[PDB]
DNA sequence: AGGGTGGGTAGGGTGGGTTTTTTT
């Protein structure tokens, strides 16, 4: 390199180094033998045969299977029964507590306004009594007017725990047990306490209603429908919302009630043709709001001397933030002392100063009155660092303080049941992410330490990468964290952002429609007889970017799920009949055909989110040791899940003590494992409803002849995805081998530490497959598994056979290639064509394989092909 | 689009080191 500047020299040696590296990887080129007398046999027959539902998802809509049919006798039974339940101590006390709520004074306006209108918006101002009292007001009103039999109410809750919890509280406030022929009940995936057939209040999640629309597009036998917590722009909540908006004309006798929370409720009101709204003031203790300047001024802190719509907005915001930065600082010198202001300009962004949180906790526990403390942090790292920072002091080491970390990965199953450790007078410091703000409630909070930021998900629409980064807390989220002071006593709130950022905060977070893929929603649109996909998405409130819809349509066209002409599904019927991701449905289809049902159902339930593992506090090395120990030599996270589920089944059949010892030993949660087992039950229910298996049992030997074989299971794993394949590269590294991965789309990627093949070196093959790509510090694959070249050769895609300066090379999707004799390559191409014919014919009309007539059963040949391989 | 057996008598603003919450 005679010339080139400094930075360019590394690009010169990087060009030569890239040349020698890529020519080395091409020099390897896997190996793919595929020799032996198999070639003799496979060719022969190759010429011969060439010349010659589930009734609404396992009755998850059992309450929907009704037709109202009111009668006066039942109305009289409800009226006299209400007169009898009036004389009851528990009922009287519950009614007094219900009188102590602000919504009780708003009973007449809500009841009358709901009865005289089809659409109604109720700005809740939580904490209030909207959710636990509006349905009781409606049902009690219908019962007290001789028309209680025709009343049938259904309310949608965004979270499962919120649905079942509100169901329990409402059932308790009526002096009744939940379900079992009583007034109030709930219904969620594979768990239901159904109420009465008439005059009943049923709580559920939105996915339950979307599951109902596949059997009743007009929602018969449903008098009143309620959408709660619509301020949280859950995707299903918006989709159902606009679907009901379209349903208003076809159903005049339907009453719809939306409930926001006194911020953008005027927007929801303006959506439904300027429908009237009703504001409930709610009840909350006073609470105080301290900001960063008030914190540093208070405790006298001395530091240690240290295309996305939101991203496009946060950039320019920073700009004007800079324009607002000096003057604000000047004003600060008119309000507070100079030291704390100098600390303010010395404060660092992109990182919440955990030392300030520690000193704050110390001052609160040492000088303020009794009460528990709740801390919000962006993620796991800050919780671990803050925990190690608090436990490093001798004052917190005593048994007079309780520190509880909260996280989805934290085994909160054992954290919900407690209170057997220490008496009162003990500080309950709960260091949590935003989970404590969304569902779990210890509810004994007096002090809230709101962290500055929170990790949020943003999907890229051009590079096809789901990203996640800690953004500034939304003003609604901060209002919730302030509302976390609860009805215990006057609390305190500590926001770790200056009063400048508080002026440049977005009113709300962006809806989930703009930050998640849209394949599931596209199939649900094309399956609910909603016509044009992009058109209905245009009807949807805040329509998504056009490029995202185009990309989702292209993706569904790649999988042969939608017609290239218009939205027509040749196989999207079977996929949409499955309540999971489309690639997961393809996975359970290929697993249902190949008679390896159970492991593919386990891997599918684990891949439809909800991974069965828990990591406690700060001991995660043992967690990775037990996980990698369960991996054995499979080099697969999914096969690790299979072995974990098998060990859990054997330990279950062994004894009850051995199950608890098993989950305790390998860091498992029997709740998640049980839920995934039920998910296997529902998957097998749908597969039997479609005709792929012979019985409901996922462990049926008719559909599990090959279930105990790693090769074909990994083959089904590669067949389920089809793309999302990554290349494994071998390097000399620091004199020793290291990991190098590529995806041909995002470029250089790496494996996330939560997997098993993080530091693995001994691989049988040089190809992996993944499901979740995430953009953080670098592109990470949260789950991956090795795949034999013969496996991906059967389900990869187009095949090209072109060689240069080497033996004949087979390329799937062009960029993956490996050398082998051509006379075998073309044979594999023809056998691939016949395989595609039999797969399509098997897809349009499914039925068991019925081995072994050998007339339409040549798949044992391919199974034997995959069973034979080499390094 | 990358390495230390390119070198550091080019430089480090060129770039090479971590786990969020949810439902069907
Ligand atoms: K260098
Ligand atoms: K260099």
């Amino acid at each position: 390199p005679g010339h080139l500047k400094g930075r360019e020299i590394g690009l010169w040696y990087a060009k030569k180094q890239g040349q020698k590296n890529k020519e080395a990887e091409r020099q390897e080129r896997a190996v793919v033998h595929m020799d032996e007398r198999r070639e003799e046999q496979i060719v022969q027959l190759l010429h011969s045969v060439q010349t010659k539902t589930e009734a609404y998802i396992d009755r998850d809509s059992e309450y929907l299977l009704q037709e109202n049919e009111p009668d006066a006798t039942l109305d009289q039974q409800l009226l006299e029964d209400l007169q009898k339940k009036k004389t009851d101590l528990r009922y009287i006390e519950m009614q007094r507590f219900r009188e102590k709520l602000p919504s009780y004074g708003m009973q007449k306006e809500l009841v009358n306004m709901i009865d005289n209108h089809q659409v109604t918006v109720i700005s809740g101002e939580t904490g209030c009594g909207k959710t636990t009292q509006v349905t009781q007001f409606i049902l009690d009103n219908y019962i007290e007017r001789g028309k209680g039999s025709a009343c049938r109410i259904v309310c949608t809750q965004p979270r499962r725990i919120s649905a079942i919890s509100v169901a329990e509280r409402v059932a308790a406030e009526r002096a009744e047990s939940c379900g079992n022929g009583n007034s109030t009940g709930y219904q969620i995936r594979l768990q239901s306490r159904l109420p009465r057939k008439q005059g009943s209040i049923l709580y559920c999640t939105t996915g339950i209603i979307l599951q109902w629309l596949q059997s009743d597009p007009h929602l018969s036998s449903v008098s009143h429908i309620v959408l709660d917590e619509i301020h949280e722009r859950n995707l299903q909540s918006d989709v159902l919302m606009t679907v009901v908006k379209d349903l208003l004309s076809y159903r005049p006798d339907l009453k719809v009630v939306l409930m926001s929370a006194t911020l953008n409720a005027e927007k929801f009101s303006e959506y439904f043709g300027n429908c009237p709204m009703i504001h409930i003031p709610g009840f909350t203790f006073p609470v105080v709001e301290y900001l960063l300047e008030d914190i540093i001024e208070k405790i006298r802190y001395v530091p240690e001397q240290k295309g996305h719509v939101n991203r496009q907005e946060k950039y320019y915001y920073e700009a004007i933030y800079k324009e607002r930065w000096p003057g604000y600082l000047r004003e600060l010198r008119q309000r507070y002392s100079a030291s704390t202001v100098d600390v303010v300009e010395m404060m660092d962004d992109e990182k919440v100063d955990l030392n300030l949180i520690a000193a704050l906790i110390r001052y609160i526990v040492l000088e303020e009155e009794d009460g528990a403390i709740l801390v919000f942090l962006p993620g796991w790292d800050n919780i671990s660092t803050l925990h190690d920072l608090l436990m490093s002091q001798v004052m917190f080491k005593s048994d007079k303080f309780i520190i509880i970390p909260l996280h989805s990965l934290m085994p909160t199953v054992n954290q919900t049941q407690v209170f057997k450790r220490t008496p009162p007078g003990v500080r309950k410091i709960v260091i949590a992410t935003n989970i404590a703000e969304t569902s779990i409630t210890i509810d004994d909070v007096v002090y809230v330490i709101d962290g500055g930021k929170i990790k949020e998900t943003h999907f890229d629409t051009q590079n096809n990468i789901s990203t996640m980064s800690a953004e500034w807390v939304s003003k609604a989220n901060a209002k919730q964290r302030k509302g976390r002071a609860g009805r215990v006593q006057p609390g305190h709130c500590y926001h770790l952002y200056n009063s400048l950022r508080a002026s440049l905060l977005d009113d709300y977070q962006l809806p989930e429609i703009l930050r998640t893929p849209l394949e599931e929603l596209c199939l649900q649109i094309k399956i609910l007889r909603l016509g044009g996909i992009a058109h209905f998405l245009s009807r949807l409130m805040d329509p998504p970017s056009n490029e995202a819809v185009l990309l989702s349509i292209k993706h569904l066209m790649e999988l042969n799920a939608l017609d290239k002409q218009e939205e027509l599904t040749p196989l999207g019927v079977h996929l949409a009949r499955l309540p999971v991701e489309p690639h997961i449905g393809k996975m359970i289809l290929f697993g249902a055909l190949f008679c390896c049902l159970d492991p593919v159902l386990t891997i599918a339930a684990s891949l439809s989110f909800k991974d069965p593992f828990v990591i406690p506090l700060g001991k995660e090395k043992v967690a990775d040791a037990r996980r990698k120990e369960l991996a054995a030599a499979t080099a697969s996270d999914h096969l690790t899940v299979v072995n974990a589920f098998k060990g859990w089944e054997k330990a279950k059949q062994r004894g009850f003590r051995y199950e608890k010892d098993y989950c305790w030993e390998y860091f498992l949660s029997s709740n998640t494992l049980q839920m995934l087992h039920n998910m296997k039950g529902q998957f097998a229910e749908h597969l039997l409803g479609a005709g792929f298996v012979s019985s409901r049992n996922p462990q049926d030997p008719e559909s599990n002849i090959n279930s105990d074989n790693e090769k074909i299971i990994k083959a089904v794993i590669c067949a389920g995805l089809y793309p999302k394949v990554a290349k494994i590269r071998l390097n000399l590294g620091k004199k020793r081998k290291m990991v190098k991965v590529y995806t041909k789309t995002d470029g250089v990627v790496a494996i996330h530490p939560k997997s098993v093949n993080v530091e693995q070196t001994e691989f049988n093959y040089n190809w992996l497959i993944y499901h979740l790509k995430m953009r953080t510090s670098s592109i990470y694959l949260y789950d991956c598994t090795e795949v034999s070249p013969y496996c991906l050769l059967f389900f990869g895609g187009d095949i090209s056979i072109q060689k240069d300066n080497d033996q004949e090379t087979i390329a799937v999707d062009e960029w993956i290639i490996f050398q082998s004799p051509a006379r075998i390559a073309h044979l594999v191409k023809e056998l691939r064509k016949e395989l595609d014919i039999l797969l399509q014919e098997k897809i349009e009309s499914p039925h068991p394989v019925d081995w072994k007539d050998t007339k339409s059963r040549d798949c044992a040949v391919l199974s034997a092909i995959i069973d034979l391989i080499k390094t």
